[PDB]
């Protein structure tokens, strides 16, 4: 089945905001493939945000998501990937609705909370990035009565 | 006043998510004139996916819904057949916003939880399949702090 | 396995506490193997409250439970009859504890929202009372991860 | 940091949903820098009102607004004023999302429970209006994982 | 009816707890009867701490109450003023209940989030130092579903 | 400051409950310094549950806790060991209070959910079991309003 990455940065996890966040993708039925909380590596945090590197902020985004610790993870389920953004909102937390995670609980652009994959192709580079084969869940089983 | 026929489907009921779903409508104050649980007939249960009769899809819907317990309800109040589908959501519950039902707590068409009348007209049709006059209440009384 | 029967009231029903009540007996992991609404007959309410037909409060509990619908349930799993009772609170919500149905919702012993089933005794008798045998679930499949 | 007004009236404060309206902004991460309950004078409905003083229904909006007790509050925050009123959702309870407050909770354009400023222009004026300057708060400290 | 007095402390309030206090006495059925924040004025303070003015921890009572906005609330029901101090629980926050307010939310006898009156005659005296006659409710309708 | 072992077992994960377990701990202000999903090694299993190692349960316990993904936290703060325990439950879940983890969620001794440490002392022991040094946050910072 899809994957998706998606990490609460510092903000999120200082508010204490990390349960409210899981829980919300165990009860739309996604599942846990892989759990840890970090402080991000300046290398790693680059690699992350290759794509925004030719940009003035880019150097922000990876000075805030180095600066404390993260909670990284991975959740599998059918079309994860963009299900998971539907459910975050958008880049400007004021103009997301409320009932998503950024609509609820955020303000600031520069403090948005949870950030996730893009595409099912970032997906699968970002997971390689934050975690080794090892610390991934092999054999998943979902809820049966989730999936006909 | 208006009534609407939902059904929590077995996959609902299956998952825990009855109580959940009534909360829902009640905090709304939409007011319960019936409710039961129990395993539909194969009858039953082609009456009400006839709309579907033609299409190869039929006989999936009906050996679902026929598969295990079903809680049936209708809710009466203002406006209530079109809000009840405003808060389950769409066909696609990948699709479905944040704060809907099927936004927030299923993945698969072919397991979206819970359905709700299309209109007042299959409304009045589907109450009187499920239900029986004497199971149905009465004399409404809402919130006094609901309607002007 | 072992079931009980509970009861919302009146009192609890009006004051839209429905979904709250049953949505916490499934977080729990017990399972819901009857379920309806009805106003309940003198007759019914008599044999119910028999245990208290010499007491001059008997007639109170008989007015009241029948003078609007009440949301009849019967649920299965171990030990529920004494479980179900630790999560309604005491007779007075006022000492009930929070985070019991009546310590949360209640004030008042003559409107405290909800009645389960004493024993395992008057468990058996209140559900053949309330409840048609073919009104309840033969073959129940709970959670596979609640047992050992 | 702009501020806005937001009542919740007789209707809202009725059915008791004054906390969870609260608690709504306060996880939004707005403060409130003003709050008080009172039963509103004529002479202030028909100010705040003054908008649709031309209007037929004016006079039915100052009737029920003096009718019992509002809780009167003001918060602050980085573009609060419409990011309030994406919370509330739209005029019409029944077509506002759910996740929204009235989407939630509201059935009736005549009962929809919380009201909050239009603008900042508008908001400068009603704040002044329901409270005097001593009453607001004037060194405000907002959670420093907020704001870039 | 009985009437208490309780503030969320100024750690409640930058904590944004303020809501979900409120909602927890408002779904007991107690009614708001007054409302307002402030922060506390010395005099105030030291009337309201006069209980412990011989014992060393009085300056500390009555330094942190004053160092930040305060919600003082009044609200009314039977039996409030010690239904009240159940669902806040003891003075060790790590002691407390779990479901009670201290028990859910607080860690330190220092920081203890809020406080209610002690009896019904403390409370009738914490009434009128913190609050106005003319700011409290004069006629109060409860949920006709409360009291019997 | 204290600093505790917690892990929500197979059962907990597989029932989607990872989020609200640590949501609980969150809102209570200790502090995740250490987090991590895995299936736990036979090794690791007898390891942790030594002390019950002449019991003939010893490989229940191995068995079913190798049987799954667990989660493995650890949290910090002002007597945390026994708070953890008390926000737990006791050892049966039916015996266990309403609003404790397994008073609300759990109905078998032996699929109670999760597990913390007994004291301080295996806490450490536990700790150094499940998490290396550098997986263990440093510098922690608690919310202000925590701690006086």
């Amino acid at each position: 089945k899809e994957r998706t990455f998606l990490a609460v940065k510092p903000d999120g996890v200082a508010r204490g905001l990390v349960g409210e966040i899981i829980a919300r993708y165990e009860k739309k039925g996604f599942v846990l493939v892989g759990l840890k909380q970090l402080v991000p590596t300046k290398d790693l945090a680059e690699s992350h945000y290759a794509e925004h590197k030719e940009r003035p902020f880019f150097g922000g985004l990876v000075s805030f998501i180095t600066s404390g610790p993260v909670v990284a993870m991975v959740f599998e389920g059918k079309g994860v990937v963009a299900s998971a953004r539907l459910m975050i909102g958008v880049t400007n937390p004021l103009a997301s609705a409320p009932g998503s995670i950024r609509g609820d609980f955020g303000v600031d652009v520069g403090r948005n909370i949870i950030c996730g994959s893009d595409s099912v192709e970032s997906a699968n580079r970002e997971i390689a990035l934050w975690f080794k084969p090892e610390e991934l869940l092999t054999e998943v089983k979902p809820n049966p009565n989730l999936y006909e």
